[PDB]
């Protein structure tokens, strides 16, 4: 059940720390917690959390307040319904949280939602850059990352942009990861998936111009590229296809879901 | 838009000739497709690959859509989106997606549904004669080393592998083949459970196992049997109860 979302307007934290100071935490597979149930800690000792790793999905953690569960993830099949069981695995009872499974490929926020109104305990749910959006066509990004030095994203089965890639940058050995040749190039394939390419690029943690990655390549329309994107923390140029575009794809970046 | 068959292929083609067939990003058909085959040169499908999600591929009277993975993160929208990239016409099909933690057969419906185009579709691989027994573990273990049958095991539950390590003194656990006493195969919760039938229907051989992700994987009886469906290595499954059994047998012969 949702008893409260902690907008701050209607409800704040440090008021809802008087009803409980249990916490619900989710993690994967490998003990690594989500990203918006990282953001919820303010210094507390994890370790634990890996003591007993690797976990099975509905796998419950508990040391203290903090209770972990390890979710389904959706990035690798995983069902609202799944997703629902794990959540029937924690003991009822009082829990700040968030909406589990977000983002790149992720649970959506109503899937997300629904799994935490179907469960037993009740919940206290915390809510989970438009300066970066331009309209650059390849040659004036390409003109940019020389210039700037920065890393450039570029999807290597894109046969239109290798072959322009190719003539400006004659003698160029194509291959997967970091080029440096002429441009810092990033060269990946649409076989890996997304939230792979973004977790790679979020570690290398340094400047990018790139595209909306996923969007075409991956099969992704420009909205589900944008959502993705979002989980792109690393600073980004980021170049869509028209002017009009990129008022578009900032209203699906400020968007929830 | 559609017209789901009773009848066979070979009869079907009576009715028109056009194929749909669906494959992945590397250009390899999904096995419903490939089964609608009958010795035709798929050597083109090679010829332009890697593909993109909606790449349509046209030999003939064969058609190819490239369809996105369910089992990594494709939506029922994506899969609706790269079949309306499909020409509209009449063609014989499957259900696009389907396997283990594929699109499920309501989503596959409709997908073809909202799709324009005119489809016979020929029935999914899944269903009298079945192996599922209601055997424990050390029943399990019993079974496979009298029989040297290929025993999979999830190495992640620790009840299992302290069993195994006290049955068998001296055992290293390590991932895949391990053959001490029983011919084991050791998979972790951490591969998917589609890609852990890929190896096990590749390697081909008789099995006594229990059913693939149930539990391991987050998966609940019946998903776990339509899983199982995609399995093709001849299988001893065992369930918890024998009041499992029927329950079991029922998710495993039914349609979605």
């Amino acid at each position: 059940k949702i008893k409260a979302c902690i907008d701050e307007v209607t409800t704040t934290l440090e008021e809802t720390k008087f009803l409980t100071n249990k916490l619900l935490l989710f993690a994967d597979i490998n003990g690594k917690l989500y990203h918006d149930s990282q953001n919820m800690l303010r210094g507390e000792d994890m370790s634990f959390l890996e003591k007993d790793a690797p976990y099975m999905v509905g796998d419950v953690i508990t040391s203290g307040d903090i209770t972990c569960v390890v979710i389904p993830s959706k990035k690798a099949g995983g069902t609202t319904e799944m997703l629902s069981r794990a959540l029937k695995k924690v003991p009822v009872d009082e829990y700040i949280t968030t909406y589990p499974g977000q983002g790149c490929a992720g649970y959506t926020l109503e899937e997300a939602k629904t799994a935490l109104k179907k469960c037993k305990s009740a919940f206290y749910v915390l809510p989970s850059e438009i300066l970066g959006t331009v309209s650059w066509n390849l040659r004036e990004m390409l003109a940019h990352a020389e210039e700037t030095r920065k890393l450039m994203p570029i999807c290597m089965d894109v046969r239109a942009i290798m072959a322009t890639i190719q003539r400006k940058y004659k003698g160029i050995k194509i291959q997967e990861g970091i080029v440096d040749y002429g441009v810092r190039f990033f060269f990946y394939t649409s076989k890996e998936p997304v939230a792979s390419i973004i977790t790679k690029l979020n570690s290398l943690n340094e400047p990018l111009v790139t595209m909306p990655i996923g969007y075409v390549t991956h099969g992704f329309n420009l909205e589900e590229a944008a959502r993705c994107m979002r989980s792109l923390r690393a600073p980004a140029v980021v170049s869509v296809s028209s002017p009009d575009a990129v008022t578009t794809y900032n209203g699906y970046l400020t968007s929830s879901s």
